[PDB]
RNA sequence: CAUAAAAU
RNA sequence: ACGAUUUUAUGGAC
């Protein structure tokens, strides 16, 4: 010991002060009881001093009302945990209560008649605790609501009633409006937004009245949203609060809403680092099958959770061997991942959302203090989250000069533990010190070792996947001639051997069968194991009696349930979730392992609203059964949107849309808009007329107009529109116009490849004295290409990227374009290509069949613009299959040149920069794909690659004409690699031009033939291009002026001037809706209409069937409806707190899929997979369904919000 | 993959 | 015998 005093517990269990704070204030007073107590009071206020320097951004909010008087209180603290401690609840309650009767408003008066008690609590708790906001509200009627303790509101209303103010109070907590009426916004607070935003618009060049009217309309909006009155009432968001009030003759005097920790920043905490940051101040000085164990750390803010995780790491490092914001450390027998548990709600969330489960927590309390009041709430988290085991690490034991005092702390924590049903008497407890360990000290250092032993020994080894009874979630079901039914999926756990019997359980009543076999794409297997994608064959059972969503499992091991309790997390707006709350009868979709299943739910007694961001317990009952046991995770969905996650906590027992309205909309959709003449053109001219631009004289001018690259952006925007809008219209009369044009072009490109083939094959001119830019780039480009690409396409590469994913082949028309028919019907293949097919055949037990072995592809024609079609090439199926292989590998490799072919936004953005800086140019070639000659390829690519490219192309072509060509080009568009190969050729030449001019290669960026490189380089690029056979398109390439375009976006001095195109004669209501939408999107800023165009929009709107004028959807939901405000829409049905609106879709008949083919396709894909917040990982890929498109239209109801 | 919208 | 690539919204995600 050290003390002339031993029993400090009496001092403690009447103060709540730390053990040492106790024995030190006792030692220094000869050891007098009532005396020491007082001595501590004094020293108290001074300890709360370092508290101030602790950001207390948590806490609670309280509200009390007495007939007419109501007050709302906000008192802060540092954690979730103390926020729900009884102690802290009492203080805040008292301050609340003793602030109602004594109607206080001056915070400071309140913050002062309590200050002596404040320090009292702080001292005990050891956390900063400051009272904060306080306000009062009086009204002829007022009511309150609070949302747990995170948000409280006061609502005051005249001429209102009781239920009515509950509801408004709930709404205020949901939509947090700043003002009570749109007219309350400081007639100046806004005037700023209007002087500032009138320029935003006037600087686009929009003529005053236009920018003015837009900013006016824009602000009318800006105001109504942030004001109670013009906010869609959350309990029925079709009518607003203003309108809601007025139907109750009611008015709202005013409202208060406080939210815990509003406008307190709260510097973020990165745990993983914070720890590694201490493992530095001291670290300076097959057996890969070890089980993964997840541990959490949890305790008082400054008791040492972090410094301990350091010690755990340095020491385990020194001694033994050696998804974010965690740490991992290694034990000779196990592997650990370790999270901190800094808050109760944050943890509960992560444990729901599977983003941090726990095999055991380690509870860290400092022995100098002993357990704190809120330690109880730490342990309570453990119990509520179901942590299986809790180990205790007593910390800072050196600063305790009396062993018997350690015995005291130790026994307090054993009681709290047992108070919450944990094994108190048997729980490992370690008297140690984090500090001494990290600063080296075998003594205290061996205690960390002792704790880690307690991890290896006390936390039981978690059951390995393969050791659990077999379960495979069923993704699809195939009837296969002369084999029977096979299901596919990834086996979730265990092992299934052929022979063994299986139960199939889920949607319908359970069934039994026996495993006839198990197969993957490559081989047949004896057994399927955990984590393997397989097909499983079943005896007897017919295909029509198995559904996706059911499971396959060892009998009696899993059961079908409909009712159950769960813990769930509703995602925030900010996380792509819902943006509005739900209530009693929420009715979403519950996605289990592989399928949605609808279900109702009942909230827990006392909660009536749920908002994005909430944790919540709810009782879900499903419309039909699903195989579950507690532990099972599921997602919450609204029309394929994920808005929640949950886990089944305990299985229980337990067990809208319109007709005519639907029918009316369909009738209308199937109608035909009728007009005199060319409706597209009428719209276009009316549009030009509203913008003070001259109309189109004739069909012939529509396609022969050129914009002026100058003028203000606004004046250029409609002008360019004018030149683009009708430019691809396929229904013009006047024109000896054909596709004769396309084939002439097709013949011209071949003739150029002919020339360049002759040319380029001739490396020695006459006498080696004369040097050329073109020659030099080919030499430079080549060298670069080889370092990027290798001598040869790898087997790994090809095995990862070869696939069918298609449309039409030389054997299958578009009807049979789906990959599954490629595996079903035999595909053609080229003489040189035959080896590749043979190799596929020797790699699998399934039949791989060649239809006919020929050198030909089919040259055909597809629409392009009003002036010409464009010829493409339908390849032999097996050729395509491998072409996609090298296509896929070049895609991977091009990433090192900072070129990313799965993303055209990097080209769009550099197009934009270019229109501002003029330092980047956008360049276009003409028949780009058709101009890559054989010769150019053989000089640029490694021989190995070239041979592989030459095996894989179609060497010959067959025109619709009936004639043939022997291709002078390497390949055309339609071929599986053409596009990546252009990219490579174009990039390598441009990059070579950069080196030669002393510019960064990395400034080069390419997407097919949209090319962007520094402007200075264009003249030389033009020269190289001429040399190697390309013709650059002067009209589409810009290395100066204010205009740039790349990948479909067009810019003029930074402003977007991307046009829209009317491609077809408009006949159905859907066609009209397409055009009006494209016009919406072109002429709208943030939903607000440029007025010039709005007049045209309204005019042609009238052409639609009456009902389709009102059927509106938000932007970003397609074109089966007019884009506009969906809250206004009369056809929207709000069913179960999810809003559903009708949209026109293409009507389709069902069609027979190919069973083997689809099954092959399925397995082939799973193979592909195997060789190449974050809770998306609860969904899959979908069963193949073929369908024919009739030309009628159908109406379909879809979920939508406003995102 | 693809009906659909932009697009190379 | 309308294609190869990207992409986003809807549906093969009942
Ligand atoms: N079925 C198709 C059609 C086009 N493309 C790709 O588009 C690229 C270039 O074509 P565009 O840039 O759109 O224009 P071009 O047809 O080459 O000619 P122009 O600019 O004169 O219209 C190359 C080609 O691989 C393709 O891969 N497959
Ligand atoms: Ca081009
Ligand atoms: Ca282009």
């Amino acid at each position: 010991a050290e003390i002339t005093a031993s029993l400090v517990k009496e001092l403690r269990e009447r103060t709540g002060a730390g053990m040492m704070d106790c024995k030190k204030a006792l030692t220094e007073a000869n050891g007098d009881i009532e005396l020491a107590i007082e001595n501590m009071r004094k020293s108290g206020a001074i300890k709360a001093a370092k508290k101030a320097g602790n950001v207390a951004a948590d806490g609670v909010i309280k509200t009390k009302i007495d007939g007419n008087y109501g007050i709302i209180l906000e008192v802060n603290c540092q954690t979730d945990f103390v926020a729900k401690d009884a102690g802290f609840q009492a203080f805040a309650d008292k301050v609340l209560d003793a602030a109602v009767a004594g109607k206080i408003t001056d915070v400071e008066v309140l913050k002062a008649q309590f200050e002596e008690e404040r320090v009292a609590l702080v001292a005990k708790i050891g956390e900063n605790i400051n009272i904060r906001r306080v306000a009062a509200l009086e009204g002829d009627v007022l009511g309150s609501y609070q949302h747990g303790a995170r948000i409280g509101v006061l609502v005051a209303a005249k001429g209102a009633d009781e239920e009515l103010v509950k509801h408004i109070a709930m709404h205020v907590a949901a939509s947090k409006p700043e003002f009570i009426k749109p007219e309350d916004v400081s007639a100046e607070v806004v005037e700023k937004e209007y002087q500032v935003q009138l320029d935003i618009a006037m600087q686009s060049g929009k003529p005053k009245e236009i920018a003015e009217k837009m900013v006016e309309g824009r602000m009318k909006k800006f105001t109504g949203e942030v004001s109670l009155t013009g906010q869609p009432f959350v309990m029925e968001p079709s009518k607003t609060v203003g309108q809601l009030l007025k139907e109750h003759n009611a008015e709202v005097t005013g409202f208060i809403r406080f939210e815990v920790g509003e406008g307190i920043e709260k510097v973020e905490t990165d745990f993983a680092a914070e720890v590694a940051a201490m493992s530095k101040q001291s670290h300076m000085s097959f057996e890969r099958t070890k089980p993964h164990v997840n541990v959490g750390t949890i305790g008082h803010v400054d008791h040492g959770k972090t410094t301990l995780t350091a010690a755990i790491t340095t020491v385990l490092a020194k001694t033994y061997g050696g998804n974010t914001s965690h740490v991992e450390y290694d034990t000779p027998t196990r592997h650990y991942a370790h999270v901190d548990c800094p808050g109760h709600a944050d943890y509960v969330k992560n444990m729901i959302t599977g983003a941090a489960q726990m095999d055991g927590a380690i509870l860290v309390v400092a022995a100098t203090d002993g357990p704190m009041p809120q330690t109880r709430e730490h342990i309570l988290l453990g119990r509520q989250v179901g942590v299986p085991y809790i180990i205790v690490f007593l910390n800072k034991c050196d600063m305790v000069d009396d062993e018997e005092l350690l015995e005291l702390v130790e026994m307090e924590v054993r009681e709290l533990l047992s108070q919450y049903d944990f094994p108190g008497d048997d729980t490992p407890i370690v008297r140690g010190s984090a500090l001494k360990a990290l600063e080296g000290d075998a003594e205290w250092e061996a205690k960390i070792l002792e704790l880690a032993g307690f991890l290896d020994s006390y936390i039981p080894e978690p059951e390995r996947a393969i050791d659990k009874p077999f379960l495979l979630p069923i993704e699809d079901v195939f009837s296969i001639s002369g084999r029977g039914t096979v299901v596919t999926g990834r086996v979730e756990r265990g092992i299934i051997k052929v022979g063994e019997e299986v139960e199939i359980v889920g949607i319908k009543e359970t069934q039994k069968s026996t495993c006839t076999g198990v197969e993957m794409f490559r081989k047949l297997l004896d057994e399927g194991r955990a984590g393997e994608n397989v097909g499983v064959l079943l005896r007897g059972i017919k295909r029509e009696e198995i559904e996706r969503g059911q499971v396959l499992a060892k009998p009696g091991t899993i059961k079908p349930h409909t009712k159950f309790e769960s813990e769930v997390y509703i995602l925030s707006k900010d996380e792509g979730g819902r943006h509005t709350p739900f209530f009693k009868g929420y009715r979403p979709q519950f996605y289990f392992r592989t399928t949605d299943v609808t279900g109702t739910i009942e909230l827990p007694e006392g909660v009536e609203m749920v908002m994005p961001g909430d944790n919540i317990k709810m009782v879900v009952t499903l419309i039909h059964p699903i195989a579950m046991d507690d532990g099972l995770r599921f997602a919450i969905r609204e029309g394929g949107r994920t808005v929640g996650a949950g886990v089944v906590a305990k299985v229980l027992s337990g067990a809208s849309s319109r007709n005519s309205l639907s029918a009316q909309l369909r009738r209308a959709a199937n109608t035909r808009i009728e007009v005199e003449g060319n409706l597209a053109l009428s719209i276009a001219n009316d549009l030009l007329l509203a913008y003070g631009q001259s109309p189109f004289n004739s069909e012939a001018e529509c396609i022969s107009f050129s914009p002026r690259f100058d003028g203000t952006p606004d004046d250029f925007r409609i002008n360019y529109l004018k030149a683009e809008i009708m430019s691809k219209y396929d229904d013009f009369s006047l024109g000896i116009d054909t596709e004769a044009v396309a084939w002439e072009k097709f013949l011209a490109a071949e003739a150029e490849c002919a020339l360049t083939n002759a040319r380029l094959y001739r490396p020695d001119y006459s006498e080696d004295f004369n040097f050329s830019l073109g020659e030099s780039c080919i030499h430079m480009a080549r060298r670069k290409i080889a370092k990027l690409i290798g001598d040869v396409p790898s087997v790994e590469g090809m095995l990862r990227h070869c696939r069918f994913s298609g449309g039409a082949t030389t054997t299958n028309n578009r009807s049979y374009g789906h990959p599954s028919f490629k595996f079903a019907l035999p595909q053609a293949c080229t003489p040189r290509a035959l080896k590749y097919v043979l190799a596929l055949r020797a790699s699998t037990h399934f039949d791989i069949r060649i239809s006919d072995i020929s050198p030909f592809n089919k040259a055909v024609t597809v629409p392009k613009n009003s002036k010409t079609d464009r010829c493409i090439a339908i390849e032999p199926g097996w050729n395509m299959f491998f072409q996609l292989g090298i296509g896929g590998i070049l895609r991977d490799r091009l990433r090192c040149w900072g070129i990313d072919l799965n993303d055209q936004t990097i080209n769009q953005r550099r197009a934009h920069e270019g229109s501002v800086t003029n330092n980047l140019a956008t360049v276009d070639l003409s028949a780009a794909s058709d101009s890559i000659s054989l010769a150019l390829c053989e000089l640029l690519l490694p021989p190995g690659w070239f041979e592989v490219l030459m095996d894989l192309r179609s060497p010959k072509g067959r025109l619709p004409d009936g004639s043939v060509v022997t291709y002078e080009k390497i390949s055309s568009m339609g071929n599986g690699y053409t596009f990546e190969l252009e990219s490579l050729i174009f990039a390598s030449l441009a990059r070579s031009v950069c080196e030669i001019l002393d510019l960064d290669s990395s400034e080069v960026t390419v997407y097919g033939d949209d090319i962007i490189l520094p402007s200075c380089a264009v003249p030389a690029l033009r020269e190289v291009f001429k040399y190697v056979g390309f013709t650059t398109n002067t009209k589409k390439t810009f290395s100066e002026g204010p205009f740039r375009e790349s990948c479909g976006k067009h810019y003029y001095s930074g402003v977007d001037v991307t046009p829209f195109y009317i491609r077809h004669r408009i006949v159905s209501p859907a066609d009209l809706i397409l055009v009006l939408n494209n016009l919406y999107r072109w002429a709208t800023i943030d939903g607000v209409w440029d007025p010039r165009a709005h007049s045209v929009y309204l005019k042609y709107r009238k052409l639609l069937p009456k009902q389709l004028q009102r059927n509106t959807i938000p932007d970003g939901y397609g074109d089966g409806a007019l884009v506009g405000s969906v809250l206004i829409n009369p056809f929207a049905k709000n069913r179960g707190w999810i809003r559903y609106v009708p949209v026109i879709t293409d009507h389709t008949r069902d069609r027979e899929r190919a069973e083997l083919g689809s099954y092959l396709y399925d397995l082939f894909s799973r193979c592909l997979s195997e060789s190449n917040a974050i809770d998306q990982l609860i969904c899959r890929s979908n069963p193949t369904k073929i369908s024919r498109s009739t030309g009628k239209f159908d109406i379909q109801y879809i979920a939508c919000s406003s995102r």
